Order: C-alpha cells, then structure tokens, then sequence
C-alpha cells in the first residue's frame, strides 16, 4: 500500500520521500537565540536543500518547579513565531498543553503537537484534530508502538488526517531509554502507513546523537526531529551541518535502494 | 524520622498506622450502581475495622475513542457524591483532570487526585495544591520511585503538605506492568516519609489481585488503593469477594505492623 | 492439581506446606567460618521449627576475574560439607557448574543447584538429572516465568522429577533487576505446580531484605532462599539477624498458608 | 586511541575497517546443504569484495527437549568443516561449549565462539583463551554493554587479546529483545576500542533483518553476524537474497566509513 503523504505547506512528508528536518531549539528564551539559531538552520537547510521546518516551544508545562523559567508564553512566543515567519518566511512547529490553546496556535504556526505525556487525553486531542492543522504525535515513552494507530483514528474520528508519529525512545528499567530501530515499521503499519519521524534530541536525554540519528535514518523515516544550541541533550549548533550532511547522504542511499523483501 | 502523618478528617494516613483503604469503582456510571458499591464497601470496612475512603472518577479523560462513555462529569458527579455522603457519610476520594476543576471538587471531596498521565504538569500540581485538599499522588508508570521527592516538592513549594503516594506498577518492555515492591521505601525516603499506598487494580497485569495485594501489604504501606465491580464484565475485583479479600489484608497488615523494628543494614 | 511434593531426606517442599528454608552463605570462605554461619542457622531453625537446608558454593564459576577467589574447590569444599554434615547433621545444597561434576557431588550433598545462566545446557541438566537427586532451578533473570516448564519437563527426559524452581529476579533495564510477585504462580503454574522458591539475597540486584521477603512470603511460596554472614562487610543478611527475621517469614507464612482458598477472578 | 585490529587470516576486524561478513547457517544439519549454503555465501562476497568468515554450529548445546536434533557433534563436525576448508577455501567461526572442546575447535576453525549464556564462565574463557585463537563473544542479554571490559580483560589474562564483541540484543520485558544502538559505542569505550559486531539474526525479537541491520551498519560497525537458509520456512536471512542485502550493506558500510569525523559533544 502506497505510504501516506501529509503536507505541510508546500513540503510533503511521507516514509519513502526525502526526509524532513522538524528541527530548532528547546524553547524561545529569547527573541535573539531564536532569530540567531532559526537563521542557521535555514540557510544550512537551504543550502543542503532539505525540506525544513522550525521547531521550538513557547512554554514548558512540566518543570520541576513551579518557580523555575517556563518560557515566552502563548502571547509572546506567537509573536516571536511572527517575526520568524516574516524575517525567514520558515514553516513553525510547537507543543500544545491545553484545548484552548488549540486554535490560537494552530493559526500562528504550522504544525501543532501533541506532547507524549498528555498524548492520550482525548480533550487536547479533540481540541487539535478540531483545528485541522497538522499534528506532530509524540509516541509516549510507555506505549508500544502497536499501539500508535488508536492514537491515529482518534485524530481521524476528531477530523484530522493530518497526522505525522515521532518516536521519541521507549522506557529501559528506571530512568533510562532505548530506541527499538523495529518500531519505525509498526507504528507505520498500524497507521495506514502515516509518516514517521524520529527525535533523537529526546530518545538521548551529545556523542552519541550521530550515531542514533544515522541509525534510524538508516531504517528509512519520514523525517528528523531535533534540538540545537550554540553552547550546551542538544545538538551544539556549529555541527548541524556536517550532521545533515551525513543525515542527508544516508536519507538519499536508503530511499534509493530497490525493494527488499527479506520475508522470503 | 518519624512517619508522615496525613489526615483525612478523623482518619490518619502513615506508613506505621493500620492501612486505609481508598476503595470503589472505576467510573461513576450509574446512581445505583455507586449506590450498591459504596454500601457494600462501608458495611464491609465497618464489619472489619478498617478506615475507609470511597473512590470514583467523575470522568474518564483518556479513553481510546472520542465518542466512548466517559461519565456524568463534574457538575452531576458532585451531586452523586453529595448523595453519597448523605447516605452514607463515607469519605471520598476522586481525580481531576484540569487545573479548574481542582477548587470545585475540592469544595465537596476529601482527597482530590493527580492522574498519573499528568502528574507532572505543573499547573495542575499548582491548583490543586492551591486548594489545601489532600492530594493523592498516582506514580506514573513511566518515572522511577527516586522520582517522587520533586513532586512532593512541587506541591510543598504550592502550600500543600497533604500529600499521599500510590505506587501503580512500572513499565516492562511493551504493554506490560511490573510492580517493584523495592520502591515504596524509596518513594519514602525520598519525601520525608510521606505516607504510600498500593493500586493494586491499576498495576494488575484476576486470581493475582489477591497476591499482588498480600505481597504489597506485607512491604508494609500506609494503604490499599482497588476498584471493584458486581460483574467484571483497569481490572476490578469482583464485589462479592470484598470481604475475604480484605479479611486477608488486615490479617497480613496487623501482622506486619505489630513486628518489632528489624533493621538489616547492620 | 495437587501441588507437586519434593522430598529431601526427612524434609518435604510443596507450595501448601510450611516453608523451607534454603539458608546459607555464599561461599565455603573456610572451614570455621562454615561452621559458625552453620551452627547459628541449626539453632534458630531448630528452634522456631522451620524444615532447613544449608547452603554455601564450593565454587563461584562466573566471577570477574581468573584471579578472584573463587571458593575451596569441589574436592577440599566436599570435605568441609562432611564435617558440617558430621557435626550438625545438616542437609546440603550447593551449586554445580559442568557435567562432570553433578555425581561427585550428589554423592555428598542433599540437593544440587543449577545455576542461573547455565539453566538452558542440556548436558548439565542431564548430567544433573541421571543423579538422582533433589534440583533447585535458579530461574534465569532473562527467562520469563511461563518457560520454566521446559526446563522441568527436560529433567524429567533425564529421570528426575524432584525439581524445585526458584526466582532470582528479572533484568529490568541495565544492571538491574526486579521481582515481579506474579511470576510464582505463572511458575508453579506451567510446571505441574512444582515446588516454587524465592532466592531474596540474589534478588537484591540490604535493609531491604526483609522487606522484599516478607512480599514475597506474603505470596504463599514452598520456601525461601539466603545467604548471611557475621560481618557483611551478593547483599548478605546479617547473621545476627537471622532470628528475628525467620520469625517473621514463619509467621506471614503461617497467616498466609492458613487462609481459605479466595479467587479474585470471579 | 587507535581501533584495536584483530586479524583472522588475511582479514583484518576493526571498527574502522571495511566491515566483515561472520556468516552462514545455524547448525552443521547434513554436508550437502553445508556445501549448498557456503558456496553461495563465497560466491556472493566474493563478487562484492566483503571480507568472510563462514559459519556453523557442531553442536547446539541449549535446545527446548534431550532428544531434539543437536548437530553432528565435535568430531563428525570438525570433518565437515575440514571438506569446507578444503573445498572453498574459507575461513571458519563455530562456537564451543564445554572449556575441553575449546582446543580441538581451535585446531580446526579460525574462530571461536563464546555462547552468550556461557560469557562469564571463567573455566571456558580461560580454556579458548589458552588456544590463542581469535575469540568472538556474544554479549549476554542479561549483560549491560558496559559490562564488556571484564569478558575482555579476563580474556588478556589468559594470554589472548584477539577478541571480538558481537552485540545480539538486551532483554526487554519478557521474551522480547531490543537492539540498543548506542550499546556498541560503550561496549567500544570500554574495551580498548575492540572490535564490534552485530548478530542481525539472532536479535529478532521477522522480515526486517534489513532494517535492523541497516540501521546498526549506519552506527559504523567492524561487522556483522548473519544467518541463512533456502527455505526459512531465531530468524534466518532467506539466501537467494543474500546479495541485494549484503549490496546495502556494504554500500551503507562504504557510506559510513568513509565520513569525517564528527563530534557532536561540544
């Protein structure tokens, strides 16, 4: 069965087109880290030629103080995600933590997502397959993958066909994470054959984000997820070049390869 | 240091202190049937002695499809629950799921609970800390006991030192819960001995609810949390069974409550 | 089903009758360490009327280095169990570790252990089988619960049917393990009801020992198994707590052995 | 520091070298589908230009039932391996079980294995350490890759240093098994940059051999382990599709390989 096209803009995401680069930073601690750090990913895209979209969030919802930095705010950061669009004229993604955010959101960005701890409340779901806009679902770090498709259909039910998977690790004992290269595919088959992405800033939580992101890029994915910061889990700035690089000729070699069916 | 004491009116909720028993029904589907399941749990308990707190959700915030049963909500839940008292005088213990309804259900509950879904979302912690109600922490599946200081901090940091934490099981590879009997003594030492209790029916994979139950309560917790239903068609023990069940649990719980200190560090 | 009996000398291990301890220390250090350990676990057994069996390793074959002790040996280790043996009368259970060594042992000891990452070998286990004496599986922490069957059914392809399962724990994540109180009845359940063991000082990946044996005790299981040692320096109990620690495993094993039969599942 | 090489022949394993093929069938079943499945492996690397390494098992030391078809043992099976070597010229990997069979492997095969439930077993490291020969371990399951430095160092003390690392999977819950991409670093880190490679095959939890092992090629490996069959009916790779996926593997290899270096720390 053909894999499933969902467009964001004039970019297409799908698992056996050129992969996607939904990347940026945490979150927009200021209007000058992200003018700075959006500028380098787009020319760095622009000039690699990869399909780009940036990524940052206006709060963070789950910190563990309530006195400790949350962000810009739903107003602020809108603002700053203006100024982004008219300064670089990049398609935007950001994180929802409420229904009412929804449609303020959905209209000022372009891709809304669904963060892996509320991804199962139905309300915020609802509220976001509502506004029509393209989702990004964040698999939680506790549900199987055979299990993303539920996810899916609620989003379909709610109206919404929209809907882009990111893996982001799956929980290995306390306090720790692993990747299952093997999920790609079942979250993809149980999803109509949705396209999949993979955030390897998160499935981290450094040396090691070569590896993983060649790794999975390397299963053949929809797309890539991931943070930078110019001094730091992120990805220091300076390198995202020599990444994409790397990112892209791997992306290119495994959507070249002919079908191969191992089965039999 | 000395066990956290939490209080529910008349009721004290310790690590060192006879359990307590957070018991009901998953959903408060009808009347009659939150009328027939609290009964049963209050001429149970009372036949017993065990301190009693009923449970049920007003709704059902993350069912799979949008258009499945999700409860009669907060505005008729509140009333059933008034109703409740009314007949029965029980104690009540039910989640919010959005930080307005923490003040609203707070004003008719006596223990208002934090999903373990969204135990870490802050504004959520901070209006139902807000309310001064006591809190009943579910462990997400997904955090490690070690975890469970900062949250209690949370709510410290909020006003609210009524916190209570249930353990309900830790992920095992795909779609599987495993319960770690070693992390209660964590989740207390890491909050000042604040007082743990075990879901049993959550952390459930049955004829193992029972065992799970005997293992828990021989740890040693300041309660036992468990839905049940006349007819089990989130898994419930059968209503009928109450009585031995329980009969088991304060058998094992006075029994490990009443041992003299024993220390194996040295 | 009948719960399944396994004898050993005048001592009989099933899931319904009081439970056996398998108590020891983790290696024969030197005769007079065996000793002492010994004497104090007879005493106490004897006199709070708990079926025992004592336990220590001639050899620890898997350790980190060629260089770290690994024991006495198997020929100068039999000696020693002799003595205690002579001395005290005591039933032994030690582990053996390749083929070629489950006569010589069986011809001096009551019980024979398969160690945990050896479970699967077919010689060993057939070496072990042709013996003919009592077998204490420790269940690998890889292996799931519902594939202990196998590993019973292939002891009796040998000729032995006198096999005891015990849980060491399950690998949860890296470097560590947990026990999962369900897994006992999955056990008892795939194996003709064999007799199931829970060995809490390998479990313990401690003041938490007592701790997780009560749990586990609180399931209802044919014995315990543990090590001690007179200064602690895997996780030893201390030997001057054995007392007031068997006291408490005798008396939830008692409570728990004498409850009517209650299933939850209906 | 430098990428340790360990050679096998005329063949070089490093992590920084072109990548090598350890492959072949399960057990030695019958000498014509010996011949059958080597001829094609030799073939098909020969024309890719993929350093090869054929394998095949003599004995399989760990089936379900005593009676279940094992292989045709040490002797019948060093004969095959002989009209291999003599037949196609290749180089030859098989495991061995017992610390006695170590030498006489050894004086046979160019490679020797140690069975993952058997890597910590200080008597047969010690034995296939003495044979001089090179080593290729398989990681436990049940062992975290950091754990690895102490199977090699074990390996040095016993007077061999040519040891390889093959990553086969970590328990994951019950009967499953994931693929930690980022162990093999670790596993590199902390054995003097050993080499390291990846048992596609036996880390199949069914028809995504080629992603999994696409993905752990990308990582940049010293090679990869590999099973085949005509008719597949754990898991083995189909052989008429050997070539297609050794071209995407060596093309990813090539790919990998030959990158700058990136450090993504700072």
């Amino acid at each position: 069965m053909k894999q499933k096209v969902v467009s964001i803009g004039d970019i297409n995401v799908a698992n056996d087109l050129p992969f996607v680069l939904f990347g940026g930073m945490n979150v927009l601690e200021s209007r000058d880290l992200a003018m700075r750090i959006c500028e380098h990913y787009v020319t760095v895209t622009q000039k690699l030629g990869i399909p780009y979209v940036f990524k940052a969030s206006f709060d963070k919802a789950n910190r563990s103080s309530i006195h400790s930095y949350r962000g810009p705010g739903l107003e602020e950061g809108m603002k700053i995600f203006q100024e982004l669009k008219q300064t670089f004229g990049v398609k935007i993604i950001t994180d929802v933590h409420e229904p009412s955010q929804a449609q303020p959101v959905a209209d000022v960005v372009d891709v809304i997502q669904l963060p892996a701890f509320l991804a199962r409340q139905t309300d915020l779901v609802e509220a976001m397959a509502k506004t029509g806009a393209v989702i990004n679902v964040k698999k939680p770090q506790f549900v199987s993958p055979g299990q993303m498709g539920n996810i899916v259909d609620k989003f379909k039910e709610g109206g919404n066909e929209k809907v882009i998977l990111c893996d982001r690790g799956a929980n290995f004992g306390y306090d720790n994470l692993v990747v299952d290269m093997l999920g790609f595919s079942i979250m993809k088959k149980v999803s109509g054959n949705s396209p999949v992405i993979f955030d390897v800033t998160h499935a981290l939580q450094r040396a090691q984000v070569a590896e993983l992101a060649r790794a999975g890029m390397a299963v053949g994915l929809a797309g890539l997820f991931i943070e930078a910061h110019p001094d730091p889990s992120a990805l220091p700035l300076a390198k995202l070049e020599p990444f994409l690089k790397q990112m892209k000729a791997i992306d290119d070699l495994v959507k070249g390869f002919e079908e191969l069916d191992t089965s039999k």
